[PDB]
């Protein structure tokens, strides 16, 4: 039994508030411990495909707190990964895009894009890819920074080695599909196809069938068949398609 | 995206541990505040039909903490209801029965059965009903206490007024069905039919179709036609049936 009809949502939101309170306490104490790491993991996990949780995070000063986490722990790669992983989930929510148009936030993300650790850079890239995908008018910060970020995003992806593990898990590829259509901003497409390639090659039994079942073949074929595709985007799309085509047969 | 495949279970259990830490802190501070009330609500909600969450609660000293809560806040009805609501969920898990065969725990439940507030007594009665339903050999405490609890359970239910609103929500009636067959312990059946009548009369659009779809009618018919049925069990069972037929 439980408190009342509908009470589970109120409990979910309370849990988010209390996890942010732990983050705040650990950050105040400059204490990187197991509790903080499990707390950042939990918030990342709870924001997965959950606009309701993403919104509640924003409304409880989560963005400011998480910038404080990055400033307080600049040498903690695993902390940065979990912070950025959550923020990548926020960045997928179009209704929250305006909440991320904050110079202190974008400047932190832009700098972490240049981390040599792929486990950090990858999520900074995902945030930027989603934000840039929404178009120049949706971008209410400096136009010059948006244009620079476009090039930095493209160049950063091309430097990444093959990571040792899956850096992330996905329940669905649906959030990536709008990115695959962004022909006028190739770095956005490049992040999406690199991401799909990474998880499909690491874990094809989980992800290849999922990608096909959700309609990924048509989206990838539309990139391949597009006349004037960025050469790096085209190459990863073709590489993914070859794997997928062998998977169906 | 999320941490790694299968990570949500580890997050769920961590959340339980951290909610228990909050209960411990508020009890240490003697602070009946909104955060404590939401934390107890959260734990109640998280143990709903969740044997794995109930076990984790037990393994992180939840039972002793909740006894301490009951001792620290002896006249806080809202706190007592939320503590007992969670414990009612534990009492539903057969595999955890022996963890509740603890004299100090049962003495607390027995005391709350005698609350003048039905919103507290109801959940103490639920714990007792589930624990008694498991039979005499599973009851490893005093046989004398089992027999008095069975009497006290029956008489408590007969005193309850109609509550002002639904005291609890359920996702399923399935945990009540084993209680409906306990003809040799009528107080256990009485709690189960009283509880069914309560939610069906307060919220028929949610609960009447649920009862029907899950096979509740056959259990009530079983009671209606059984030879030497306790009259109060019989009356409510017939009232529920007649409300549907």
């Amino acid at each position: 039994g439980f408190l009342h009809v509908g009470a589970q949502l109120g409990t979910e939101l309370f849990i988010v508030r209390q996890l942010l309170q732990i983050v705040k306490q650990k950050t105040n104490q400059n204490s990187v411990d197991t509790t903080l790491k499990f707390t950042l993991s939990a918030l990342w996990n709870l924001t997965d495909e959950s606009p309701t949780t993403c919104r509640h995070f924003i409304e409880n000063q989560g963005l400011e707190l998480f910038m404080r986490v990055l400033e307080s722990f600049p040498t903690e790669s695993s902390i940065q990964q979990k912070v950025l992983g959550l923020l990548n989930n926020i960045a997928e929510v179009q209704e929250l895009h305006s909440e991320l148009m904050w110079k202190d936030f974008i400047d932190h993300i832009s700098s972490l894009l240049h981390s040599v650790e792929v486990e950090v850079s990858y999520f900074a890239a995902g945030i930027i890819a989603h934000l840039i995908s929404r178009g120049e008018q949706a971008w209410t910060l400096s136009r010059s920074q948006r244009n620079s970020l476009l090039d930095d995003l493209h160049s950063a992806i091309l430097k990444w080695p093959t990571p040792e593990c899956e850096m992330v898990a996905y329940r669905s590829f649906n959030p990536f599909f709008p990115l695959l259509g962004c022909f006028t901003t190739p770095g956005v497409q490049l992040w999406a196809v690199w991401a799909m390639q990474h998880v499909c090659s690491k874990n094809p039994s989980r992800y290849c069938s999922m990608l096909i079942e959700e309609g990924g073949l048509q989206h990838l074929y539309n990139i391949k068949d597009h006349e004037h595709t960025d050469p790096h985007v085209q190459q990863i799309a073709v590489a993914i398609l070859d794997s997928l085509e062998k998977h169906i047969v």
